[PDB]
């Protein structure tokens, strides 16, 4: 922001971007320019500047939400360039990640960015799954830190991310994830023994409903395994 920019501005471009997308002459060009040197996942990296509001976010999350509509040859290898996501470093990863799905204090635009990673993580599940197995693994540690340490927020709708990438392939996420949430429950389990907790029944609610959460992905898990 400190670049003389306005968010006006890129507002405009990606808007003018989005519209010559819609072309099919113009989306021609841009596939072959975003193929010589141009990197689509640097937008979305431009997001984790926490210096910007949400809504910069919201108009790139729906960028792609409409890039991946219009999409279901130019599409599809748009569809794989996405793949070199696993090339990201880790640490602009997990800022990545972290910026999303932090809960707010913008609560609506907020909600509205969470709503659109979801889909366009169901969008990505031409990616493959090397893309979705790094994205688990660079997530669990995340969520499970969340859970511990915090309160909760957020948890019941993290669940929505990581099933949906387990889901990738014949299922090997759940392999992992699954194994996760056999700790994940139990800590619940540490947050709901208490005396206190039992009496105040008589974040609690929050670690009830995320153990409830991680009980339906292992019973999910189970029934696929049965």
């Amino acid at each position: 922001p400190n670049s003389g920019l306005d968010e006006s501005i890129l507002e405009e471009c990606l808007q003018y971007l989005e519209k010559q997308l819609e072309s099919s002459q113009a989306r021609k060009a841009m596939e072959e320019f975003f193929s010589d040197s141009g990197e689509l996942v640097q937008i979305m990296m431009a997001t984790a500047n926490e210096n910007l509001s949400a809504k910069f976010c919201n108009r790139v999350l729906k960028f792609f939400t409409k890039l991946f509509q219009l999409t279901e040859p130019s599409l599809l290898h748009l569809c794989g360039s996405l793949a070199q996501l696993a090339c990201v470093e880790p640490v602009r990863l997990q800022a990545w990640l972290t910026r999303m799905t932090t809960s707010p204090p913008q609560l609506d635009v907020i909600q509205e960015n969470r709503q659109l990673l979801q889909l366009l993580t169901t969008y990505i599940v031409q990616v493959g799954e090397g893309v979705c197995a790094v994205l688990l693994g660079t997530l669990t540690p995340m969520a499970t830190e969340m859970l511990a340490n915090g309160d909760g927020t957020g948890f019941p709708e993290l669940m929505v991310v990581m099933a949906t990438l387990a889901s990738a392939g014949q299922g090997a996420g759940h392999l992992q994830l699954h194994n996760a949430a056999v700790d994940w429950l139990s800590r619940c389990k540490k947050y709901l023994s208490q005396k206190n907790v039992v009496e105040k029944l008589n974040k609690h609610v929050m670690i009830l409903e995320c153990t409830c959460h991680i009980m339906s992905y292992l019973a999910d898990v189970t029934n696929a395994l049965s």
